[PDB]
């Protein structure tokens, strides 16, 4: 039933993530975006329950996408996934009411749990970044 | 089922919280402490699945009890419940790996849901304090 959008600029990771998401029993479909611009374009057109957003992407970052979602009052759940432990990225995401913030140090099983958590109206913040 | 400890120095609130908790079908027992020192004495004697801790109490604050629990590595989830939005309190709790941090502006139903969240191995922080 889950309609998922994955915005990630590294083709190999995006592809791998999306393939594994598609094999999940509760996942209906997975939209792909290579940057923040394609991400917003898809959110302007398609039904999306949850967006998994990389931070550092060309054209528009995942944080910009999150802010757009908030400014437009979309109810999309947003999970930021990033390699970066930069405090400013986290602070900016929290100010923008992100639902979850996950480092790419986490596993795919970890990510899956996170998705379930936010679908249930809960939040999850990288322990490393709460710090 | 769940063995709960409530440390809260306001008698009426502590009494009321504990009665409602005891009425929960999945609650086995509720221990009461009126200050931080009593809470530690009880934790040195009985097993507790979740400790619900007020911050400002006599002798030792709930933040000190939380740090004590963590230093003893007890298998005890800790939910801090407080009137106060002080950033220092919240920062101290997070550094000690608090499981949930809940303002007394929340409802008993909110608190109940929080108890299940931490037992499910997840965390919950007051939106106000995340800022
Ligand atoms: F490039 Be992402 F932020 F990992
Ligand atoms: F006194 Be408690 F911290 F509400
Ligand atoms: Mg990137
Ligand atoms: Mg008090």
């Amino acid at each position: 039933h889950m309609k998922v959008l994955v915005a990630e600029d590294q083709s190999m990771l995006r592809d791998a993530m999306c393939q594994l998401l598609t094999l999940q029993p509760d996942v209906e479909s997975v939209l792909q975006a290579k940057n923040g611009q394609e991400a917003i374009q898809l959110l302007e057109k398609e039904s999306v329950d949850i967006a998994i957003l990389d931070v550092e992407m060309p054209v528009k970052t995942g944080l910009e996408v999150l802010e757009w979602i908030r400014s437009e009052k979309l109810e999309t759940k947003v999970v930021v996934v990033t390699t970066f432990k930069r405090a400013g990225y986290f602070e900016r995401a929290v100010k923008a009411g992100v639902d979850a913030y996950v480092l790419k140090e986490r596993s795919i099983a970890d990510l899956m749990q996170t998705l379930h958590t936010v679908l249930e109206g809960r939040k999850e913040y990288s322990p490393e970044l709460m710090e």
